[PDB]
């Protein structure tokens, strides 16, 4: 048997806002967070826009001295984690600190720092590399700094599964609680890949939208005029907690995490199979883990990246899994508004799936002006749809054919 | 209910050899794999040596066409993975491919490829970044490419917990099998951080030995004249398999994986506490997980990095956990010969711990000429020690205060 896992705290930085409620207000209003990237000469690049975090003040979280040691993606992950722990109301004590851990991940980690230290090495040589370069750029330092700051002695680790990172981080933290290795975990992901190397790396693969003239219309999942993903920055963190632990302290419970699925496509390094076979196995595994029939699903937060092959693969997977229920559920891509936060995508989308359950509303897929061939599901085009949602799924698909699915249920 | 996990296949690249048996022959002979680095001009660097893989032929494993796209850390992790799968004798079929997964991690991933693309960006422009830059550098692509080449459709992920990565990867993969999420996992880690950014970055932190004039004597764990770690490259992979699955197919079983522990120090971003409290908590978790009397432990493969603070913290932790039995067990650091493979250290050292069980021999700590104050255990100084080993423990400790311990025992 297995313990039950609930969500008692959430925290976020996104292109829509510097916390959860601001971001969520943007989501339900159909607002875009996408804009031309500032303070960077992107003349030579084929994409000049993305989803930046606007107005982030690290000194709300860290001293200027500790902030100078840490890449932006670590700053973002710590901001989301501190927000989530504050939101949970949890009091860390000597009686519980060995039972509270962290799994905050990243797909790409400290590209900005790597770029800046490369500049020093190439121009001046290795004596200009920062002493804090390695520990301030490695992906496990959100988990590391968080544990140090709050005195958390439970399982401490970090996943890096590309665009699936935030989903796998949350799912595996839920397993740690369900199987009694922890009572509380802070889990999610963070990303800041808007450097030359990030825009340039994805651009070299021709993976990005190049709709420079209308950045807010670039991210258009399932639209016939889509031309690749939009790169975005930010973080999401959830406090996962064992149910009896949450009830005993009078925690506010947002939702229950009832299932987690993983699978591998074993197909291609960057493209999914056209029929979404791996995404179908992953969703079936998550529903089996939850003891739910596909017909019980009400809302899917799609991966929905705005790539030709990815968006159509997801439609095929959902039709395969859900059969005569495939049109009854609502499925939307919040990446239509946020762009693609890579390893933080699954974290901010798990939060949006939990809020869909709290507020009984499916967020819109904006920009879905002309659904592509076979994209005939309820994709919540243009505007939020109030509806009944008892069960919400969140999907992530990543490079290497790595798949994750989370299943959330209303808690009463 | 929780299933038993055994080791059926192993594979390795190390500074001592291009496979497991050649590496283990070096270990038992007390041979150093450390030498001046040949691949680059390090005259401006404070450290000019390390543990390189010598004479690696990627065309024993991969087409030159595909090898050209992949960072060395991916090539190394695929080589070790292919070895381990072949060594296991497992045949991947439609009947079992959904039950076989992979968790190969890395501390730093494709830093050489990142540095080379950064050089292209800065000297030429973004149009010269490789289209393969992202999928050929990101940490999850050992798991991804292995899954694509062998058709593994089970859990597909990667950990990044700095110098703890390989141990965490093996333990979490064993929990996947224990809890029924998979029947087989390939797990371990790979690292190739020996580029200017890596040698420069660890150099800037003054973390590295600077014994340039005597490289084979630089790594000297618990020796009074130690002056930091030696950076080394390579990979370890193990095939983990559920016990009844292994028995059913008549697999050769090397040993049983009976315990796994994790803990966070919550102390310091890079420094271990002097008393080794987090390391002690981690070992105690692992011993309780394995259902053991601590007096059953016969052999410990230490982390043993050859840092002043790390080596003495590990003596303090072993004394705290084992009491008077601390004087009966044997403990050695194989990093005395291999150097520190960072995220691959825990993977190669898990393999050495399994072979200590197979061959009933404690590998030596070479270079231990003058044990430091309080370093008065059996540290197997200079020469391999044949002895009874029923239970072997492998420890790792990393940046962020992240700790892992694996417990292996003989299987009859
Ligand atoms: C392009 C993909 O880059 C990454 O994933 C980087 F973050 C790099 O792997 C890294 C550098 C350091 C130090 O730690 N990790």
């Amino acid at each position: 048997s297995r313990r039950r896992v609930v969500i008692t705290g959430m925290g976020m930085l996104s292109p829509l806002g510097l916390d959860v409620p601001s971001s969520w207000e943007g989501i339900l209003a159909g607002r875009s967070g996408i804009a031309p990237i500032e303070h960077m000469d992107l003349s030579a690049y084929s994409t000049r826009f993305g989803g930046s975090v606007k107005g982030f003040n690290v000194e709300e979280y860290l001293s200027a001295k500790e902030a100078r040691k840490l890449d932006l993606f670590i700053q973002y992950g710590l901001a989301a984690s501190f927000q989530a722990v504050r939101d949970s109301g949890l009091e860390v004590t000597d009686a519980n600190r060995e039972r509270i851990g962290v799994s905050m991940g990243s797909g790409i980690g400290g590209l900005t720092n790597i770029e800046n230290n490369c500049r020093s090495l190439f121009e001046q040589g290795p004596r200009r590399i920062s002493p804090f370069f390695v520990p301030g750029s490695i992906i496990n330092m959100v988990s590391g700094f968080l544990s140090i700051h709050l005195g958390l002695q439970g399982p401490n680790y970090a996943l890096t599964t590309a665009q699936t990172t935030g989903t796998h981080s949350i799912g595996m933290a839920a397993r740690n609680i369900a199987y009694g290795e922890a009572d509380v975990m802070v889990a999610g992901g963070s990303e800041m890949a808007a450097c030359g190397l990030g825009l340039g790396g994805f651009g070299a693969a021709r993976a990005l939208s190049t709709r420079n003239d209308e950045p807010t219309r670039a991210s258009r999942p399932w639209d016939r005029d889509r031309d690749g993903f939009v790169l975005s920055d930010g973080s999401g963190a959830l406090v996962l907690e064992e149910l009896e632990h949450a009830r005993a302290r009078g925690a506010r419970i947002y939702a229950e995490l009832v299932g987690f699925g993983m699978s591998g496509d074993a197909f291609h390094m960057t493209a999914p199979p056209e029929d979404g076979a791996g995404a179908a196995r992953c969703m079936k595994n998550a529903l089996r883990d939850a003891g739910l029939d596909p017909r019980q699903v009400d809302y899917i937060n799609a991966h929905g990246t705005s790539t030709p092959a990815g968006d159509i693969a997801e439609i095929a997977a959902v039709k395969s899994v859900f059969g005569e229920h495939a049109h009854a559920l609502s499925m939307s891509s919040t990446k239509s508004m946020t762009g693609h936060l890579l390893g933080a995508a699954g974290a901010v989308e798990a939060i949006f799936s939990v809020l869909a359950l709290r507020d009984q509303v499916a967020p819109p897929t904006i920009n879905l002006d002309n659904p592509d061939e076979g994209c005939d599901l309820d994709l919540v085009a243009h505007e939020a749809k109030p509806r009944k949602i008892d069960v919400a799924l969140s999907n992530s698909f990543g490079f290497g054919g790595t798949n994750g699915t989370l299943v959330f249920r209303r808690f009463a």
